[PDB]
């Protein structure tokens, strides 16, 4: 029965520039890209020990304006769970949120898909988005909030671990 470890399709969405490639980056290879290159599509792959379990994170780190509507479609019908980024000092990436998780949840017909909330740049000083408010957002939805940085490395590992108990909750 057993033929390898589990795998999980894990996809980062949000606003462009709000940290999804450098968050992925951070978790992969310990590294902080300080550079701004916007991403087109990027795969990644990490294996991890989450809870006793052996897994494979397949991540697709996407463009956070996507033009080609099918390609978008595509990656919101294979993943199993989202991470749904804003930056904490960009209000509207934070407005924009609900429409990555209206998006989604019409891809997927369904209202509970596995996600996380996750405000990032949280070591900046000029935060535009409180805590509470991040929280409430999240609550409203039922899913985790968790505030992150690139830079620092805070919640980063958590963000996606959570994640990836998201999914696991979900599938069983
Ligand atoms: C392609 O398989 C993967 N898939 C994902 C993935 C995770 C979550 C959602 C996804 C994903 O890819 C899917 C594969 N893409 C598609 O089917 C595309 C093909 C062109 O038209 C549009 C659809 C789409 O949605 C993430 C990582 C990898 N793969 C990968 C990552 C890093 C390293 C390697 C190994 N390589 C460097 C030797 C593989
Ligand atoms: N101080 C700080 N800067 C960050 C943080 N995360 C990302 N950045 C910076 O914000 C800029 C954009 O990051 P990047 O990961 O490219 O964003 P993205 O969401 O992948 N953009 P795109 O959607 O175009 O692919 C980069 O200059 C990067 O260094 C963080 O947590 N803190
Ligand atoms: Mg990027």
């Amino acid at each position: 029965a057993f033929q390898g470890m589990t795998e999980y399709k894990l996809v980062v969405v949000g606003a462009g520039g709000v940290g999804k490639s450098a968050l992925t980056i951070q978790l992969i290879q310990n590294h902080f890209v300080d550079e701004y290159d916007p991403t087109i599509e990027d795969s990644y792959r990490k294996q991890v020990v989450i809870d006793g379990e052996t897994c494979l994170l397949d991540i697709l780190d996407t463009a956070g304006h996507e033009e080609y509507s099918a390609m978008r479609d595509q990656y919101m019908r294979t993943g199993e769970g989202f991470l749904c980024v804003f930056a904490i000092n960009n209000t509207k990436s934070f407005e924009d949120i609900h429409h990555y998780r209206e998006q989604i949840k019409r891809v997927k017909d369904s209202e509970d898909v596995p996600m996380v909330l996750v405000g990032n740049k949280c070591d900046l000083p000029s935060r535009t988005v409180d805590t509470k408010q991040a929280q409430d957002l999240a609550r409203s939805y039922g899913i985790p909030f968790i505030e992150t940085s690139a830079k620092t490395r805070q919640g980063v590992d958590d963000a996606f671990y959570t994640l990836v108990r998201e999914i696991r909750k979900h599938k069983e």
